[PDB]
């Protein structure tokens, strides 16, 4: 019947035309590599987006052998059904497909009844998001039918990412259209709301599932999650931990792992990275001698740069555990007489009415000494060039000048002097904590655990805080960096993560040749651990903390250890560590991890259409895994 | 005067309608004493020159400042915010500058070969690329003000604003900076210092 | 390399047509043995790779230096003059440039007020007025170079002219610097230096400026100056009659040495005509090279300075 060498592919999600969430840079990210091996068969799918759909996106509209789609989309059009049809303005150029909900919605009540009959999942109408995503599951398999129908030549795969796409898996199931499915769930449901309290990882091998749904009272989700997963001809995760996760929590387990690329920026030259660092590192220098105006008593040569950033979650993200360790480190430092520095950053969005004054005095203020400085240091410019051009007469007796009063006169002396006292700061002030003004200062828990643990930035302290809560941009008048070129300049990422089944964060730092910690119940760590031996990976810039087989206060011991090892590190060390960290990133790339999205497009394939495989290679290889097969 | 056009460029940052080459800079300082030293005339007299101005159709901009120190909490973040963006600006432009430097030394030293018809360049897509204007435009972005909001009428943050008489008798004669106003109010509750971080000159100077 | 794409664009003024991101160094140096040292075979290999380049269509172009300090009378004006030309067009266009930031500056902080439809200037004439298109013209004028003159093959007035060896084999294989020519030759009779006013580098800088070292020599015990290049990670092509390259093909195979930047040309196992085109094969195969591979290479030659210490 139907070709396997030459097939479509059908990519379907919510986060199409609109960054809702993560899944939208994953999709984005890997249009490149999946338009270059496809051209014109590959098609992404999704709901669409009337606000900012405008923003992102005839017989010539297609090839002869893919006409077959073209006619389809005419069905669509003869039942009424509104589509926007074009290209996503993105790398690669990718050919989008965004059907309308709002013209397919007097189908809503039958089609939720359907759902009761025909698996058997509750839909309360007020939800008004399980509506959109079966709206979305009954459009797509009345248009994938239709394709299927109307095309024999080539084998059909459609992609489905995260349970609200993922209506049309049962329907595809129940049918019996004539297309291969792989549904990828990038989190469970159950597990984000587990993590709500606080122990997920030991104890979900034994939750009862329907009464902790039902509890939390998203049961009409869980099932289509549930059915999503069942559904497929593969079911996948995003990572290892997630996996393990979607074993027990959705009762299926995975045929294998299809992990976040990224669209890796490469340079002509392999060390135009690490120049870039030391730009960038000295931006952070400008703002770290702002901050510290009047209590500057370290050497910025010999201070290393953590830090957190991402969303404002205080316990998942770990921002708890990164301030905990960072004062026990505090008190390492500080014993073992170490003469080195910690400015640690945290950059974690939070509701604030902008910069403090003394903020952005404070960098006004070092930016007028910069001026002041270099205007003296033209005096002395001239008075040096006016001493060597004149030598030997007049009776200057050395080629150059000897005595500083020859080069540095009162005028000159006064005004440095007066810039100096500008940046004296009040009898007891510290540098302080915070960039911002907080909306709810008292309430905050970030700076509640700082409080707490006494990071004060007092001058004995090796360890500093600076909470900056809100994104980096590069308008930022303090902190003129993107997020991008700080991360480049600072020295160590620190991701101690609790419930993370990604976690870009530390990916995109191992990307830009920077070392991170992370957690083996992230899944960007669980990753790396099977990829690398724990101990090996530390010389690569992957320090995995054990949040899974250790009690929280050993994690915490385990993070402060793996800080001290990294701040004893010489100059050399950090240099080539990120060397290392930076050949690593190939293994993040799309040109890498696509790779997996193919393993999971053959294995729907093989066992979609068995004889048919078979005989197009040669023998039956394994069936269990993405892994057993070619 | 060219470090006072520096503050005011800052100053009016999203709201800078008018020309600087065409501007005057009246002020008034010292001890603050409303009545005595005439501050109520001022704001008064000002209010009126306004009117004049306006009715005769002058395109030239009053900025008119008053140094008389009352009690304040230093310096607003809205001051010293813009002043910021500005040099924000001022830097990205000079880096920009630095490219357009290249490529104009290039066509010049190149002319006549490669097909360089031109002693010099004539598009200024030759110089101006997409990179460099997407800088640009985020610096601008970046000016912009809110939805309605106008440039202050004071540096500070007053302790008693609402009971300040130099305020209220500015809030009183409606002298607010709107665009159409040629005359403008900047009340600068602190005496002038080099030190100051948004009009860095000594009084003398000023 | 940005020191000496200074000169070359003083020393190209007026005739100027090729573009210095696609242009590579090639060297020879040190004490004037037009014989031992292999100038001979440099000159003449290198109007060959010349040949070849026209033939094959390259977009390349290469500029060979030959630093060898013979009787001179100091530094042509032409030199010296050019140099002061091209630094008066940069310090003309670093002020039009100004100008130009001033205005930018303007429209940007102005916008959208007073008219200003878009966000940035659109034509090039609201920042480009004419008293600023009048002093670059000016500058430019004086680039311009005599009817029918070619870029000088040499830096500096010689003594003896007329019966220099160099100077008469750059002659004889008829490379005067012409557009066409995909080689470019200027002859510098001294030792490099810093305080140099046409090219300001000391030897070591250059060096490392440079994309290739050529020191095809027939006589040479040792030869230092490919292992200083060698140090520095700047690929050498030497002989296998010198002491360094004999050195070279002991401890590395010839085929790996290339790889390493040690190219390493046979003089005593084949006609002088055939090591000429081993030479001419060996240039022409760097040229073929990308930036990435450059870089590489470089990297590689530089790991090998263990082996020098
Ligand atoms: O100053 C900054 C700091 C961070 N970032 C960006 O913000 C992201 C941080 O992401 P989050 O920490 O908010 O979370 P993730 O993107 O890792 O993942 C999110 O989406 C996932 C799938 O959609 C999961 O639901 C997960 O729980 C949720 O946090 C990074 O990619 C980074 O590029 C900035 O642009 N500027
Ligand atoms: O930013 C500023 C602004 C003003 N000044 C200085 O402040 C003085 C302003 O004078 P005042 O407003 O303090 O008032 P006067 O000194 O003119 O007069 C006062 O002092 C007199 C003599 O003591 C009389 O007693 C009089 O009654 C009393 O008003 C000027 O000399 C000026 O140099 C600054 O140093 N910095
Ligand atoms: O502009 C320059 C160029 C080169 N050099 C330096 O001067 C040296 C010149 O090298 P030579 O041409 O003198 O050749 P070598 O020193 O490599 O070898 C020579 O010295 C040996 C020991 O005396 C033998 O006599 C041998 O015959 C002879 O070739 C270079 O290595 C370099 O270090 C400069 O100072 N300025
Ligand atoms: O890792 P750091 O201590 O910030 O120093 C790192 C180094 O970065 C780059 O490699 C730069 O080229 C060097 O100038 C700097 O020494």
């Amino acid at each position: 019947s139907r070709d396997l060498q030459n097939h479509l592919l059908f990519e379907t999600a919510t986060e199409v035309a609109n960054r809702v969430g993560g899944i939208y840079s994953v999709l984005k990210s890997k249009a490149p590599i999946t338009v270059a091996q496809y051209k014109d068969h590959y098609h992404l799918i999704g709901p669409l987006n009337k606000a900012t759909y405008q923003n992102e996106v005839k017989p010539e509209a297609f090839s002869d052998e893919m006409r077959p789609v073209q006619h389809a989309l005419q069905t669509m059009e003869s039942r009424g059904v509104h589509f926007v049809y074009g290209r996503w303005l993105i790398e690669g150029a990718p050919k989008v497909i965004l059907f309308d909900l709002d013209s397919v919605r007097g189908y809503s009540n039958e089609w939720k009844g359907d759902l009761w009959s025909l698996v058997g999942i509750p839909s309360p109408e007020n939800d008004f998001e399980t509506n959109d995503a079966i709206l979305l599951g009954y459009t797509v398999a009345w248009f994938l039918g239709e394709v299927a129908h109307l095309d024999s030549q080539h084998a059909i795969v459609a992609h489905f990412h995260q349970w609200l796409a993922g209506v049309a898996l049962p329907l595809c199931r129940k049918r019996r259209i004539d297309v291969v499915t792989i549904f990828t769930t990038h989190a469970t449901l159950l597990g984000r709301y587990l993590c709500a309290s606080g122990d997920f990882y030991n104890c979900l091998e034994s939750v009862d599932v329907d009464h902790e749904a039902g509890r939390f009272g998203i049961y009409h989700r869980y099932c289509i999650e549930r059915a999503a997963a069942h559904s497929a001809d593969v079911f996948t995760t995003v990572s290892q931990i997630t996996a393990f996760e979607a074993e027990h929590l959705l009762k299926r387990k995975p045929d294998g792992i299809l992990p976040n690329g990224l669209n890796v920026i490469k340079f002509q030259a392999f060390h135009e990275f690490q120049n870039l660092h030391a730009l960038k590192k000295e931006k952070i220098n400008d703002f770290v001698r702002g901050h510290f105006h009047g209590c500057f008593d370290f050497d910025l040569d010999n201070t290393l740069y953590f830090f957190i950033a991402g969303r404002y979650e205080y316990k998942n993200k770990g921002a708890d555990m990164f301030i905990e360790a960072l004062a026990r480190l505090n008190y390492r430092l500080k014993v073992s007489g170490s003469k080195k520095t910690v400015v640690a950053f945290i950059v974690m969005p939070a509701k604030n009415n902008s910069f403090t004054v003394e903020a952005l005095k404070g960098q006004a203020e070092v930016r007028a000494l910069e001026n002041t400085v270099h205007e003296v240091t033209t005096s002395i410019g001239k008075r040096i060039f006016d001493h060597a051009i004149r030598y030997p007469h007049n009776g200057l007796t050395t080629e150059l000048p000897t005595d500083l009063g020859e080069l540095l006169k009162s005028s000159d002396k006064v005004m440095l002097k007066r810039r100096i006292l500008a940046l004296r700061r009040p009898e007891g002030q510290l540098p302080p904590i915070v960039t911002h003004n907080m909306v709810d200062d008292a309430n905050d828990l970030i700076l509640n655990k700082i409080r707490q643990v006494q990071l004060f930035n007092s001058p004995s302290d090796r360890v500093k805080m600076i909470f900056h809560p809100e994104f980096l941009n590069a308008n930022n008048p303090i902190l003129g960096l993107d997020y991008d070129e700080f991360v480049r300049g600072c020295h160590l990422g620190v991701f101690p993560s609790y419930y993370e089944p990604w976690g870009y964060t530390p990916a995109e730092c191992t990307v830009m040749g920077v070392p991170s910690i992370t957690t083996n119940v992230s899944g960007f760590g669980s990753y790396m651990e099977d990829l690398i031996e724990t101990n090996q990976a530390k010389d690569y810039g992957i320090y995995i903390v054990d949040r899974r087989f250790k009690a929280p206060d050993e994690s915490v011991e385990q993070l402060v250890d793996y800080m001290e090892e990294f701040v004893k590190k010489t100059r050399r060390q950090r240099i080539n560590q990120r060397n290392r960290t930076e050949r690593l990133s190939d293994l993040l790339d799309w040109k890498r991890m696509g790779l997996e999205y193919v393993k999971a497009r053959q294995l729907a394939l093989r066992r979609g259409y068995p004889d048919q495989f078979r005989e197009l290679v040669g023998e039956e290889l394994n069936d269990s895994n993405m892994d057993a097969l070619a």
